[PDB]
């Protein structure tokens, strides 16, 4: 996602935090940040180039098809295993379970955040064949936009100028209402995981999100507009929660 989604997914985790990743989170966070995860949580997206390594880590491509595989999936342009979002979510919480060696602990947060969040973007877990739809050229209403960047900004941008006044804590205090109130049995479901991160689950939801609602109905050169606008803003919002809950459950776990 953009500097939006991210905040609004780790806004909600943060405030789903229990006393002791509440703690945790605040020692590892850098003062300039004043205790607030949300601050940082686009940091990974600064230092693509500055630790190359890390460019991979944001996403994961798949065939021309509605699934999702780990070991089949999972792995850069290297063929290096592990080296995408789901294999990242897997490094960075397996170290902040040493939080008390050789691993910066505030960078593994940092990531981790990030990386939540990433995978819950239908886009970053998405057909290589079109670049998660970085290839996809479309109109946003009036502007030239990829069905990417769509995703990624334009839509949370449009519903916060369109039905949140300008205001995004408009927006994270509606999904935090219908967390607790509309989806309170989904989101038990949301926040189980048997293993610390169960990253796997979250990609295989995103890619099937990508197939029925991002890639549908839509060809290179359409104007996409209220239609497509209202029937996805639905799956954007649940993908934010989750993340969000996700975030939230997995530090709770590792710090716990
Ligand atoms: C799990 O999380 C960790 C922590 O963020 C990540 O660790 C980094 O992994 C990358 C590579 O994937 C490492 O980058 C490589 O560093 C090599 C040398 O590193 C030295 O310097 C570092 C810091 O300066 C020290 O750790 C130590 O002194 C090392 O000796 C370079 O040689 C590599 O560059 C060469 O190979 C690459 C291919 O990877 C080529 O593209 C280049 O052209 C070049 O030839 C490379 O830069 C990085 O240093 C690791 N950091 C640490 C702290 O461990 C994991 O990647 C991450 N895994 C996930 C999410 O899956
Ligand atoms: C752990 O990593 C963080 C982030 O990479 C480091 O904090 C940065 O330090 C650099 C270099 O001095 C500063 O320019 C940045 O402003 C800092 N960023 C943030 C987000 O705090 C931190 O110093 C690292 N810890 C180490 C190396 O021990
Ligand atoms: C929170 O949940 C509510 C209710 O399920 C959503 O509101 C409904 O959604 C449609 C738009 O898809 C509206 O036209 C209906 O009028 C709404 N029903 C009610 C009772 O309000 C709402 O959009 C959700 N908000 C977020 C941010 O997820
Ligand atoms: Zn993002
Ligand atoms: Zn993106
Ligand atoms: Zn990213």
């Amino acid at each position: 996602w953009g500097k939006e989604g991210h905040e609004i997914i780790c806004k909600i985790a943060q405030t789903r935090l229990d006393e002791t990743a509440a703690k945790a989170v605040k020692e590892l966070l850098p003062e300039s940040a004043e205790g607030d995860l949300s601050s940082l949580c686009l940091w990974a997206d600064r230092v693509k180039f500055r630790y190359h390594w890390s460019s991979p880590l944001h996403y994961i491509n798949t065939p021309d098809a509605c699934s999702y595989q780990y070991n089949r999936d999972c792995k850069d342009e290297s063929g290096e295993k592990g080296r995408c979002v789901a294999g990242a979510i897997y490094n960075y919480t397996t170290q902040l379970l040493s939080y008390k060696s050789q691993y910066n602990l505030t960078e593994a947060l940092l990531f981790v955040s990030h990386f939540m969040g990433d995978i819950h973007q239908p886009l970053h877990v998405s057909y290589a064949s079109d670049k998660g739809g970085n290839t996809i050229e479309v109109h946003w209403y009036t502007r030239k936009a990829n069905l990417h960047h769509i995703w990624d900004s334009n839509i949370i941008e449009t519903a916060e100028a369109d039905l949140y006044n300008s205001a995004l804590e408009g927006m994270v205090d509606a999904l935090k209402k219908n967390i607790t109130t509309e989806w309170a049995d989904q989101v038990k479901r949301w926040e189980t995981c048997t293993k610390t991160a169960c990253p796997d689950i979250y990609a295989s939801e995103g890619i099937q999100a990508a197939c029925d609602w991002a890639y549908k109905g839509v060809t290179e050169g359409d104007t996409l507009e209220d239609e497509y606008f209202y029937s996805r803003l639905p799956i954007v919002y649940q993908r934010l929660a989750q993340g969000g809950v996700r975030l939230a459950a997995t530090l709770n776990r590792i710090f716990g």
